């Protein structure tokens, strides 16, 4: 389909590699000497002739005694449509006459090796790399697009990440890694002066690597002959029909000022002289696109539960593992230096797929320097992946925790689809002069596109999370969700009924020794007229939430469910929970952990726990109240504990979206 | 379209805005007494109520007297479809009973201002502002593609560019610029605590600015008040209908990291309380594209033919002229410290566009530091607009000049068209260790997306531009075009003719004195074996480029002719014109101004000159040898003269093209 140009040169023979998949437009004109009026042509069984005058071709026999006049606009077009052995000769002659006479004044010839070269990548995303796929050199979203994947190398084989490095060691390595294979068919050797070689850019040379694995005397074999300081590599060119078998791994997540895309290139080099750069004479290219990085929502089926608590929290323990073996999850304990909540504001559980392999993937919060410096690598190992991204010149608030990072279903919006779902960070006004998720993180999370990212408003909270205001649940039995939101006025409404019942001296926080001296009833919250005007702006803050939700995600009131909260302002004039934030739970498919309230008692069960359950367990979902706060004797508004559930990816592959042009 | 939360508020009346094109769901369930069983309500004529149970939506009467169950799933939804005036009393109001006894035992309402507030830009690109646009908010490619366009403004008014600062003087530089309007409606005054503010990104304002023109007593001004260190500015709302025009300008070209996208925001906030920020209530977009910076091929109509040479070079004058004076042209002519090609190789004209203006606009090339540092400012003036790029770290060569920077006509290409052609730009091989174009000018081309540019290799040329080997030419009276090769073994098999034919004694450079002493004939050059080598190795740089353009610009052998030329191979292994490059031609439509080649003299005419018209004249295009050299007595590879064309723009609309997704 390419064509290339080859002279005849005057007086003198030319030989030539061709490379299958193009052909030669040859002008035999320049080569004529001067005074010739016509030519004929001679060729092998092998190589295809046709004369072409102005666009018109005309086939021709191998030998011929055919004559054309010789003209600028008169060439030859040669065709070979099988490589070169070491039996053929394959070659095109000219001879020139004059006006008078028959016998030949001169000749000109064209000696032809063909040869076979392919990159070849498996552009249709089977698993297998198919020979020379006519799309492998472009990347198409959806379920008709084609182009190769790759996988960051982020994991750990051998007791930082595989991709901090050169090297390779094992053989279950290689697995992560993508087959690129360079298939060719020729003669036992390259005709002088020729060369193959595989290169990369320097810009994408931090983007990638590429071992090729050699089995000598000794052992197995890994080199890296692309990567970080190696921008290109020259192949050792073997005859007959050859594949070199490479593996690709990428270095890099998408993120700002980096698209996804990656390019190897092979070239068949010639040699000119000492000093002049070698010609390509024909390259092949094929392109990569890295693999976002993931998060799964809450409807997505768990596989393991992780808990960090302190080893004498004991009902806390218990009542989890209780949760759990009501699953078929497994449960993973740990009891680090600081941060109590670590498991669910440090790690975020992700993961990366190709069509070959994938692996869950965990991102790493920003450290701050106050109490997070040391980055949580203690999860790190084979199949478990590991990414990082701290700011350079930005100040780490609250906001980068990853409470404050959550993602929705899968969901419509104005008729445009989101398989994946969208996360969902907190944010503050813009005009507000509030805090934000720092600029690294939300760029990574925005590159990453296929969950397409919104900002909610958290930053009317002290802790400046989004999941102490909101989760999503599944609707046991069919395909659908709810959207939970924490509700002041829920709340207010519940304890005025019960206080008009009779109930106003009902105790909160029973069991808690901590906090028997403050007395609280419903009868001394009611009466709190400071506190009930916090709690209509707390309330205010919410709804312009719940408008986004709404708004972004395609959703109805038939969607959502209002629990009950309640919050004190601080002197920043942001709120902290009251008692426990029940809508941060933990969600196993139907199964709810719903943190202990310790709300006002009513008939020796609380009227919180009392009204969570009716609100729930219509719609088939079964809650079980988890009690973190018990071994602390008292509720500050912070809780100690935290879990974080690992999932099972979305069957939908992120290849088959159409994001939306950026 | 747009649901928003509002609820009624136990015991208290709430009052609030609500923004035309939104509507209201109202719980009035949290504002219910404790005890009470149902609900009833009024709402005044302008205000539409619809009871809604469980999805379920019913309209309700001004009065009625209808009751229903108070539950937290029977919600009002409340929606006003125009603003209310000082004769409005628009209203909800809801009753509430207990078990017993029809009298209300309390009553919660809303009342309710209804105002319109939108911000408008022309997205349908017809050169006027359209009421809010339903598209206004997105920015679309293509014959169906919709959003509003924004211009770079480069030019200056008075006598650095326009867009350098913050500060407007004269009317006719508001036309430059995209209008932006506010519309509203209501009532003499916004209700207490509410404002107007428009406001862009951080990351925007250096951008775009935003101008206000009032006409207070004393005359016209302009007030700057968004871009550069303006985030937000306060509106001040007038009643009735109003509209607050506002002129929008670009600050910043498409480039690396830079879409070209950028957003105007207006939002209605609502004052808290202090030190509580404000609520964002409402807020409505638009998004503005800049206009891409934009080349002109050969093709396209000649308006203005500038020229640059020494005073004395009279021939060279009187030739240009001559020519120029066989069309419609006008001729321009300078005659700088240094830079004699300068206006060739210093400068490019392209142009912008916007449906309601476009104007001409000259790239500026980057500066090394040992000839040029001044850039050039001469040519910046009104509706002539001027922008440049500049290396940080990067060191600037020969490639970077713009004789190194030329644009195909529009092409098609494997099924792809490229209406506005695409621009080529001469590189040296990926390993070779050779020159390139800066990465920061290169950024910039393809950041214009428009033109996808195209590297061919110019590096074997010790001068290295692409315009010393290729141009194009319209052929007469149809819609097609040529690209024109230089081809060293045209010139070989032309010259090795004139000697069969007993003129190898013809000698070159006939009336250069400078040259006379070096005699050099024909039979000197043929007999000459290491140029012929050096001259068959430039054919395989030609060739190689030929290879190139055929590919990416879609071209057969019927649409390129070749130009006899010649080179030395200087230290470098680079070329250098043996005699000058026709290939470098003036081409007005029909009329080429070629440089004369000195050729051998055959019957008293150039028998390279002959044969060029040869090729060229049956086309129905008439050539015209301009001599440049003559006045230097000699000619060493190097010209001393430069001309560039400015052209009409293309017919095609930019904004009608879909680019690839990048
Ligand atoms: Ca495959
Ligand atoms: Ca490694
Ligand atoms: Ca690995
Ligand atoms: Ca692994
Ligand atoms: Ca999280
Ligand atoms: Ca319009
Ligand atoms: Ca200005
Ligand atoms: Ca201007
Ligand atoms: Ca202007
Ligand atoms: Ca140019």
């Amino acid at each position: 389909l390419r064509e290339r140009t080859v002279r005849l040169q005057y007086g003198s023979r030319v030989e030539a590699v061709y490379v299958l998949g193009t052909y030669l437009w040859t002008d035999v004109y320049s080569a004529a000497p001067a005074g010739a009026q016509t030519f004929s042509l001679k060729h092998s069984e092998h190589v295809w002739v046709e004369v072409v005058r102005d666009g018109e071709a005309e086939e021709v026999a191998t030998n011929g005694k055919q004559r054309w006049l010789l003209s600028p606009s008169t060439t030859l077009r040669v065709t070979m449509s099988q490589a070169s052995t070491e039996a053929s000769s394959d070659k095109v002659t000219v001879n020139y006459y004059d006006e008078e006479g028959s016998i030949p004044i001169d000749q000109a010839g064209l000696f032809l090796t063909a040869i076979e070269i392919s990159l070849d990548v498996d552009a249709d995303r089977d698993g297998v790399v198919e020979k020379n796929n006519p799309k492998k050199a472009s990347w198409t979203w959806g379920p008709e697009g084609q182009g190769a994947i790759l996988l960051v190398n982020c994991d750990r084989e051998t007791p930082k990440e595989d991709c901090r490095d050169e090297k390779v060691y094992s053989k279950e390595a290689l697995k992560d890694m993508s087959q690129m294979i360079l298939r060719t068919k020729g003669p036992d050797r390259l005709p002088a002066g020729y060369e193959i070689v595989l290169y990369i850019s320097m810009s994408d040379s931090d983007k990638v690597g590429v071992f090729y694995v050699e089995n000598p005397f000794f052992g197995q074999r890994y080199i890296h002959i692309l990567g970080r300081r190696k921008l290109y590599h020259v192949v050792k060119y073997t005859g007959g029909s050859a594949e070199l078998l490479f593996f690709v791994e990428g270095l890099c997540f998408p993120d700002e000022g980096f698209s996804g895309l990656v390019s190897i290139h092979v070239s068949l080099l010639e040699y000119m002289a000492q000093d002049i750069p070698l010609t390509p004479i024909f390259t092949d290219t094929v392109i990569f696109r890295i693999a976002p990085w993931i998060m799964t929502p809450n409807i997505l089926p768990p596989v393991s539960v992780f808990v960090c608590c302190m080893k004498d929290n004991y009902l806390f323990l218990k009542e989890v593992k209780n949760l759990v073996e009501k699953t078929n999850c497994e449960l993973k304990v740990c009891f680090l230096n600081r941060g109590d909540r670590w498991i669910q504001d440090e790690i975020e559980f992700g993961y990366i797929e190709a069509p070959h392999k994938g692996f869950p993937v965990v991102l790493d919060s920003p450290r701050d320097g106050n109490l997070k410096d040391f980055p949580v690598k203690e999860l790190l190992g084979p199949d478990f992946g590991y990414v990082t991204r701290e700011p350079l010149f930005e100040s780490v608030t609250s906001l980068d925790s990853f409470g404050n990072l959550e993602v929705s279903p899968p969901v419509t919006v104005n008729g445009k689809t989101y398989p994946l779902g969208r996360i969902l960070i907190g944010s503050s006004f813009p005009l507000s002069g509030g805090r934000r998720m720092t600029k690294v993180v939300r760029d990574f999370l925005k590159a990453q596109q296929v969950q397409a990212p919104v900002e909610l408003y958290s930053d009317w909270l002290t802790v400046g999370h989004v999941d102490e205001f909101m989760s999503f649940v599944p609707i046991p039995g069919t395909k659908k969700f709810l959207l939970l939101m924490a509700s002041t006025s829920a709340c207010y409404k519940l304890f005025r009924e019960k206080q008009k019942d009779g109930h106003g001296e009902a105790i909160m926080f029973k069991g808690l020794g901590g906090m028997s001296s403050k007395r609280i009833t419903i009868n001394k919250i009611l009466s709190n007229e400071s506190l009930v005007q916090e709690n209509l702006y707390f309330q205010r803050c919410l709804d312009w939430n719940r408008d986004i939700l709404k708004k972004e995600l395609g959703l109805t009131e038939q969607d959502i469910i209002d629990l009950p909260a309640l919050f004190k302002m601080d002197e920043d004039h942001r709120a902290r929970a009251f008692f426990p934030n029940m809508v941060n739970m933990i969600v196993l498919d139907k199964d709810l952990g719903i943190p202990k309230p310790f709300g006002p008692q009513v008939e020796e069960e609380c009227c919180l726990e009392m009204h969570v359950r009716g609100l729930l367990e219509p719609l088939g979902l079964e809650c079980t109240f988890i009690d973190d706060i018990s071994a602390y004797h008292k509720f500050l508004g912070e809780v100690h504990c935290g879990t974080n559930v690992r999932r099972k990816p979305f069957t939908f592959k992120w290849w088959h979206m159409v994001p939306s042009r950026r």
